[PDB]
Order: structure tokens, then C-alpha cells, then sequence
């Protein structure tokens, strides 16, 4: 709240710590600022008024100061933080700066996978209702950058090491969407876990057990089968359900596959714990493209849709996708890249009935292209296949880069095969 006088330490020099910077400076208060790279990005932008010290930990610094603001991060196991926390010197993360001045609710959300996806899908809904939002945190722009006193709801992604120094949070929906096997799942998880404490509404996964406050507060829950939220399949139709109504029959969504439409759900929780209206955000969940690379639609042309999910390098996210994905006419499959050495027939059960199309490349195509000869196609790039397909494509067809491999035989990054797959979309289409 007040910090004037307090001798404060930031550690970190990337653009959180630089936005704690920033946030003290505004206040009359001049920090110090540690980073333990000889050569962070931000020292830089520092003003010169305030100190500095790179290549490690002043320890000097540390010990003598009346709060400590650190990035989140491995750093935040780091010996010289743990003594000064020995000595009981105070620890928080921008987070925690940012939660003691926020003057709008916020919906707080956290997650193995999706966290990404279900944060702008809620700010997309907050938009389609017309409230002045503030969307970022651990994505996007640092939490303290959205402080203004005309924001109206702030949604912010929470990561484990923010939670960890973040003791003030008061959400008026938080979630956590997913544990997923990626220091020990018990300090990680209980990480996790405090999103919930104070949090005015709880949203929890039904279908993943660590995403609950261990009820212990009576929690609003979506999943796939059961749930507040959840889906339903019933007379040739996928309709969303909410407290048993339905509410948006799926194909009204751009966004296909089961993995999103739990995510739809999950935002639409939030969105309703935090009061946006209904309407407006079903609104948001016909409209949503998606996040660059992610079932991200570039385009919508003479009836055929082009979804670029790049992201997707693994079987596991390649079949998110599949499952329950949505096509009126023919799916034009782009399958390609190294693939490690893995399994691809759990791809294959999604791969039947007449209405399908692989069109497999890169390294590993020989291989997918056989989860089934007869449908497929091989060629040794993307842009053979784009131009193989686009002239068989007619209206209610959805082109889908969905790799199911990695991107590196013949790409920087799957940033690089999902730019570049738009590109190709833009005439290709």
C-alpha cells in the first residue's frame, strides 16, 4: 500500500522486474535492482538514478532491505532469497504489489495447458459486454502494467511461482484448469491451490482431481460429461450445458475439438462467476479465432475454413484437436515434421469414413501418411501439400495443420511453419 521510506529490492531485470521498477519510481520510491545475468535484456531502460548490480545476488543488498519484490522463477529458490527470508525480511512478487492496489475484481487463472486460450477467451468476453478490461499477468503484459484506475475487471494468468509470493489475491473467480506432470507436484500443486483462498467463486475441473481446493468451499465445476459446465452429445448435435440448460450448440464455435470446447466452458464459468452477462459471452465463444497457432483460424473463404495448429508437435495434442472436431464437408489433414520416433495409431481411430484427407510431408511423413495409405498423400514440405489440396477443396471443408510432430527438419520453430502456413492459406485459399 504505502511504501515510502521502505528500502525495497527488486531481483530481476526482465520486464516484470522493469515494470517494478516503474511502479515504485511512480510512488517517490528509488529500488535497488539485482539480476543474476551478467547481461539482462532490461538494464537497458533502467533509469540512471536507480542501482544496479548484475552477474549475481548482492547479498549485502538483500540483507538490508525492508521488502525484497522478486521475478517468479527458479529464482525464487536461490539461497541468498531463502536467508533473507530466515531473517524474516518480507518477499512478495509483483503480483502481490499489484493485487494490494487493484480497484476492480479480478477472475485469476491458472493451468498445466490452456491457461492461455481460457484468459483471452474470458477478455474476449469481458469485450463483447463492453467492460474496459485488463488481461495479462504471466502473459501478455506484467500485471502491474495493467493497473488503471478506468479498468473494470482485470483477468489475469497466474503461474506456480507467482502464487508462491502472492499472499493478497481476493479473486472474484479463480481456476485452477489442469494439473499436468510437468520441483515436487505437492509445493507445485499447493502453489496452484492458494489461487483459490478468498476467491469469491471457485471453478475446478471435474475431470482432473487436483484442480480442487482439498471442495472446502463449495466449488462451480466444468468437465466433459458431468459438471455445471459440460458437454453434451444428443440427437446428431454437441450442445454446451450449463446447471443442465443448453446454451450453444458447438458448431456455432469456430474452435473445434473436445479440448476447446472444455475450455469455452471453463471461460464461460468464469465469465458468469464474474458477472459478465450471459449472452455477450456466448457471443465471444461463436466469434473467438483463437491464440496464433492454436486452432487459430487465418481464414474464412469461399466456404472453406484454414485453422493453423502448429502448436500441436505431439500425438496428444494433435488428437485434442481431432476428437470431436467439427467439419461439414472434407478435412484436409496436414500432418508433417519430426515426429521422435512415436506412436501415431492412437491419430488413426479419428482417421475413418469417407470424409477425410492426410496429406502428409517432412521427415516423418512415410509414416503418418501409412496410419492410412489409402486416404493419404506424401510430399517432403508443407508447400507441396498446400498446393496439392487447394485446388480439391470446395465450401463446408476446414484446411488443419495439426503436425502431431515437432517442426525443425525444415523450420525455426512451429512459429515459423504456422506463419508461414498462413501465408500460403492467404493465396493457397
Amino acid at each position: 500500500a504505502d511504501y515510502q521510506g521502505k528500502n525495497v529490492v527488486i531481483i530481476g531485470l526482465g520486464l516484470t522486474g522493469l515494470s517494478c521498477v516503474d511502479f515504485f519510481l511512480a510512488r517517490g520510491v528509488t529500488p535497488r535492482v539485482m539480476d543474476t545475468r551478467m547481461t539482462p535484456p532490461g538494464l537497458d531502460k533502467l533509469p540512471e538514478a536507480v542501482e544496479r548490480h548484475t552477474g549475481s545476488l548482492n547479498d549485502e543488498w538483500l540483507m538490508a532491505a525492508d521488502l525484497i519484490v522478486a521475478s517468479p522463477g527458479i529464482a525464487l529458490a536461490h539461497p541468498s532469497l531463502s536467508a533473507a527470508a530466515d531473517a524474516g525480511i518480507e518477499i512478495v512478487g509483483d503480483i502481490e504489489l499489484f493485487c494490494r492496489e487493484a480497484q476492480a475484481p479480478i477472475v485469476a487463472i491458472t493451468g498445466s495447458n490452456g491457461k492461455s486460450t481460457v484468459t483471452t477467451l474470458v477478455g474476449e468476453m469481458a469485450k463483447a459486454a463492453g467492460v474496459n478490461v485488463g488481461v495479462g499477468g504471466n502473459i501478455g503484459l506484467p500485471a502491474l502494467m495493467l493497473l488503471d484506475d478506468e479498468c473494470e475487471l482485470y483477468v489475469l494468468e497466474l503461474s506456480s511461482f507467482q502464487l508462491e509470493t502472492t499472499s493478497s489475491l481476493q479473486a472474484v473467480a479463480a481456476t485452477i484448469l489442469n494439473v499436468t506432470e510437468d520441483f515436487g507436484l505437492q509445493q507445485y500443486r499447493a502453489a496452484k491451490l492458494r489461487i483459490y483462498e478468498n476467491a469469491k467463486v471457485c471453478v475446478v475441473n471435474a475431470d482432473d482431481a487436483l484442480t480442487m481446493p482439498i471442495a472446502d468451499e463449495r466449488c462451480v465445476s466444468f468437465g466433459v460429461n458431468m459438471g455445471d459446465y459440460h458437454l453434451n452429445h444428443q440427437q446428431g448435435e454437441t450442445w454446451l450445458r450449463v446447471k443442465g440448460e443448453k446454451v450453444l450448440n458447438v458448431k456455432e464455435m469456430k474452435l473445434s475439438g473436445q479440448h476447446n470446447y472444455t475450455n469455452a466452458l471453463a471461460a464461460l464459468a468464469l465469465a458468469d462467476a464474474a458477472g459478465l452477462p450471459r449472452a455477450s459471452s456466448l457471443k465471444a465463444l461463436t466469434t473467438f479465432t483463437g491464440l496464433p497457432h492454436r486452432f487459430e483460424v487465418v481464414l474464412e473463404h469461399n466456404g472453406v475454413r484454414w485453422i493453423n495448429d502448429s502448436k500441436a508437435t505431439n500425438v496428444g495434442s494433435t488428437e485434442a484437436a481431432l476428437n470431436g472436431l467439427h467439419v461439414d464437408g472434407t478435412l484436409h489433414l496436414l500432418l508433417g515434421g519430426d515426429g521422435k520416433s512415436a506412436d501415431f495409431s492412437p491419430l488413426a481411430r479419428y482417421l475413418n469414413g469417407d470424409n477425410v484427407r492426410l496429406y502428409c510431408f517432412g521427415r516423418d511423413g512415410a509414416q503418418l501418411a501409412a496410419l492410412r495409405p489409402e486416404v493419404a498423400e506424401q510430399t517432403e514440405t508443407m508447400e507441396q501439400a498446400m498446393r496439392l489440396l487447394a485446388p480439391r477443396v470446395q465450401p463446408g471443408d476446414m484446411v488443419l495443420l495439426s503436425p502431431a510432430c515437432a517442426s525443425l527438419d525444415q523450420f525455426k520453430n512451429f512459429e515459423q511453419r504456422g506463419n508461414e502456413f498462413a501465408r500460403l492459406a492467404k493465396e493457397l485459399g
